[PDB]
DNA sequence: GTCAGGATACTCCTCAATCTACCGGCCGA
DNA sequence: TCGGCCGGTAGATTGAGGAGTATCCTGAC
């Protein structure tokens, strides 16, 4: 023992003395009885009688019935008290091998709490009436006894589950929820009270109700609710559900209170949004995380040169304070003497339990990086990431033996513990790889990347049990299991395939494969069940092939692109005029059900004001990414630089961009005849009233570029230069002169669907080309901006497109620098044959 | 001696967006 | 042999947000 240690016993007086005497035989009957625990133990309220209590039962409590090691006794001493270990021992063989049937962890998650031996006799007293009368499940019924005060709990239960199931029309599974915490008797009760008064005079819907008292003290946060609904939300403008979202957190009241007190001095005085502050509140012990930004934000931003956007993110993470004064204490010793640059530490900082990320990396950094030869870069990597410091251990601990004896990398491992709950993942690997390697004829790698994704211990676990059920009964490959399990969530993709494939490929008239594909994604388990729910659904009130639903379902947010197909197919196909295949293309991408929901939004904006045929939406939405890629063009186009808009439309596809040179009559006929062509090769009539104001319009303004869109409208840009844009390494432009002097915009891309076979197709040269053939044009000359020169491809198929007796000059810019072999530089002309 | 409220820290799942490697019919110099 | 200012397909990161589990603590009887 170390001075330490005394000073943690000197707590309970008795202790001292007790373990100073009789610690000979304590160690005796408990081996392998850490001082640590020692400590722990005798600490508590009834240290020296726990003590005793372990000493005289521990010998014969190891029996058959409850075989408890002596990591489970110090538990429950430590834990549960003398009181928990003296009834333990009155029901060893009343608890197990009886009615109840309780295994030995059940009855010591139920023992190991404050007060659990009046838990273990009041779950001993009531789970037959629990399971019988109430129909519960005993795992249900020990989750609710296994917590402080889990006697009234159960009490409170049996007391109230018809009245709230019956009167207020709660699942049982809610009330479960709602009980299963410290104090939920009282939860329970302000629940049954104030559930309609909630409910119909603020509004609340009854899972919200629900969400905020199934936590901690939940009672204390309703109540606070009832209170300070009106204040929050017409003093301060706060939705109701951003009180709700505020309130449902453990010590919610002490949130709700400390935003209704600080928020304007927090809005008024800092400079931050009530936005940024009830993100800030919106996380577990969220009134800690305000007080210190309110302490701390000037010494954190002036001083240690960190963005108000910085701290923000540090303070909305469970544990936000201690983050916060270890990000104080930490970043200048973190940066000057460990090299990491504060961006590093504010993202490893910017999690959970993110102090102990940082005194971890700033303990382990140099022994991580010299001992085991890991890059700075890769501990950061783990440690930025939840519970980062038990992962950081843990491959501190693991790595040699992962490395040497199963044969791993250090950089597979690496990549193994950059997941959240990393250490599980390693350690199961540690403990799985053999048995999966021989037994079930895995592979290492194969292993590798079932265990890299988060829950990586549970899909290696169901992967392990269930191989076997999946390849014999339901005839599946291995690399199809391995395939399903290489996920996030696998062992939920694992179970659903095990239970619905027989279901989806017989009632359905599906495909082993076409299941496998679907259940090969994130939410993987939700796909398949939204499937099974919707097949026919969407195949009868929709008239969907199968096929088309499982190329919807195949994605990442599968579930939501088929809810908002079974949605929002109606209104988009007759609202707006759009076949059935275009939502499904729309819908099979990742976030599909953000570009339909965009489409929706910004179809007749961008169809009616700017000028885009519903194809062009149609072709963007059905893109990935399809929101982020509308929103910009709506942005740009609604507000943006005349030569943004330019870019823009004309990456568009399908536009025509002329400009004249002289306001001679000549001319304005000859652009005139070109729009003319163009429209009429797209389809839509100019009209005379139209033409004679555009011809009007070209005449009195000298300089301006017209541009005319396949929808039919005419974009008119006053001002948008003289001189070919500098090139930016994406996009190509292009000038073509004709004989009389007007100018022909072109963008590389968008190329014609019929000359796809060519590999110069969408090139500058080649849509010229394309254009002298369709307008019948003698000679042009082609100025591009791209500085590394012609296409090798252009170089021999230009003179492909273009017809037979027709010149195309092309010249590159004077600056241009060829970075190919078959690159031009120079001044090149181009004839055409047959 | 038991109970309640709060407080952190860690683990597993779902969804969205971006990035990257890949292929492919058609040409003369 | 050797050249894509293109576009589709498929996979592989990156990031966020939301739940679920777990241990601890103080204050009050
Ligand atoms: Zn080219």
């Amino acid at each position: 023992f170390t001075h330490a240690h005394i000073v943690a016993l000197s707590q309970h007086p008795a202790a001292l003395g007790t373990v100073a005497v009789k610690y000979q035989d304590m160690i005796a009957a408990l081996p392998e009885a850490t001082h640590e625990a020692i400590v722990g133990v005798g600490k508590q309220w009834s240290g020296a009688r726990a003590l005793e209590a372990l000493l005289t039962v521990a010998g014969e409590l190891r029996g058959p019935p409850l075989q408890l090691d002596t990591g489970q006794l110090l538990k429950i001493a430590k834990r549960g008290g003398v009181t928990a270990v003296e009834a333990v021992h009155a029901w060893r063989n009343a608890l197990t091998g009886a009615p109840l049937n309780l295994t030995p962890e059940q009855v010591v998650a139920i023992a190991s709490h404050d007060g659990g031996k009046q838990a273990l006799e009041t779950v001993q007293r009531l789970l037959p009436v629990l399971c019988q009368a109430h129909g519960l499940t005993p795992e249900q019924v020990v989750a609710i006894a296994s917590n402080i005060g889990g006697k009234q709990a159960l009490e409170t239960v049996q007391r109230l589950l018809p009245v709230l199931c019956q009167a207020h029309g709660l699942t049982p599974e809610q009330v479960v929820a709602i009980a299963s915490n410290n104090g939920g008797k009282q939860a329970l009760e302000t629940v049954q009270r104030l559930l309609p008064v909630l409910c119909q005079a603020h509004g609340l819907t009854p899972e919200q109700v629900v969400a905020i008292a199934s936590n901690n003290g939940g009672k204390q946060a309703l109540e606070t609710v009832q209170r300070l609904l009106p204040v929050l939300c017409q003093a301060h403008g706060l939705t109701p559900e951003q009180v709700v979202a505020i309130a449902s957190n453990i010590g919610g009241k002490q949130a709700l209170e400390t935003v209704q007190r600080l928020l304007p001095v927090l809005c008024q005085a800092h400079g931050l949004t009530p936005e940024q502050v009830v993100a800030i509140a919106s996380n577990g012990g969220g009134k800690q995380a305000l007080e210190t930004v309110q302490r701390l934000l000037p010494v954190l931003c002036q001083a240690h040169g960190l963005t108000p956007e910085q701290v923000v993110a540090i303070a909305s993470n469970i544990g936000g304070k201690q983050a916060l004064e270890t990000v104080q204490r930490l970043l200048p010793v973190l940066c000057q003497a460990h090299g990491l640059t504060p961006e590093q530490v504010v993202a490893i900082a910017s999690h959970d339990g993110g102090k102990q990320a940082l005194e971890t990396v700033q303990r382990l950094l140099p022994v991580l990086c010299q001992a085991h030869g890991l890059t700075p870069e890769q501990v950061v990597a783990i440690a930025s990431n939840g519970g980062g410091k038990q992962a950081l251990e843990t491959v501190q601990r693991l790595l040699p033996v992962l490395c040497q004896a199963h044969g791993l990398t250090p950089e597979q491992v690496v990549a193994i513990a950059s997941h959240d709950g990393g250490k599980q993942a390693l350690e199961t690997v540690q403990r799985l790889l053999p048995v999966l390697c021989q037994a079930h004829g895995l592979t290492p790698e194969q292993v590798v990347a079932i265990a890299s994704h988060d829950g990586g211990k549970q899909a290696l676990e169901t992967v392990q049990r269930l191989l076997p059920v999946l390849c014999q009964a339901h005839g599946l490959t291995p690399e199809q299991v391995v395939a399903i399990a290489s996920n996030g969530g696998g062992k939920q993709a694992l179970e659903t395939v095990q239970r619905l494939l027989p279901v989806l490929c017989q009632a359905h008239g599906l495909t082993p494969e076409q299941v496998v594909a679907i259940a090969s994604h994130d939410g993987g388990k939700q796909a398949l069940e939204t499937v099974q729910r919707l097949l026919p659904v969407l195949c009868q009130a929709h008239g969907l092939t199968p096929e088309q639903v499982v190329a919807i379902a195949s994605n990442i947010g599968g579930k939501q692109a088929l809810e908002t197909v079974q949605r929002l197919l109606p209104v988009l196909c007759q609202a707006h005029g759009l076949t059935p295949e275009q939502v499904v293309a729309i819908a099979s991408n990742i976030g599909g059900k953000q570009a339909l929901e965009t489409v929706q939004r910004l179809l007749p904006v961008l169809c009616q004001a700017h000028g885009l045929t519903p194809e062009q939406v149609v072709a963007i939405a059905s893109n990935g990414g399809g929101r982020p890629a509308l929103e910009a063009l709506h942005a740009v186009l609604t507000d943006g630089p005349e030569e943004a808009k330019y870019e823009a439309l004309m990456r568009l596809g399908g536009a025509l961009a002329i400009r004249i040179s002289d306001n001679s009559e000549k001319q304005i006929n000859t652009a005139i005849n070109l729009i003319k062509n163009h429209a009429k090769s797209k389809g839509v009539e100019l009209s005379e009233e139209d033409i004679k104001k555009v011809e009007k319009i070209l005449k009195e303004n000298p300089g301006v570029v017209l541009l005319l869109t396949p929808s039919g409208k005419i974009h008119v840009f006053p001002s948008i230069s003289w001189s070919l844009p500098e090139y930016d390494g994406t996009t190509t432009h292009g000038v073509l002169v004709l004989d009389d002097g007007t100018q022909i915009g072109f963008t590389s891309g968008n190329g014609d669907p019929r000359y796809t076979n060519y590999r110069n197709n969408g090139h500058v040269a080649q849509k010229s080309a394309l254009y002298m053939r369709e307008n019948n044009i003698s000679n042009a000359t082609v100025y591009h901006n791209n500085t590394n020169g012609t296409c090798g491809y252009c170089n021999t198929m230009t003179a492909t497109f273009l017809p037979e007796g027709a010149t195309l000059t092309v010249v590159p810019p004077e600056n241009a620098v060829a970075n190919n072999s078959r690159a031009i530089d120079y001044v090149k002309t181009y004839t055409g044959t047959s």
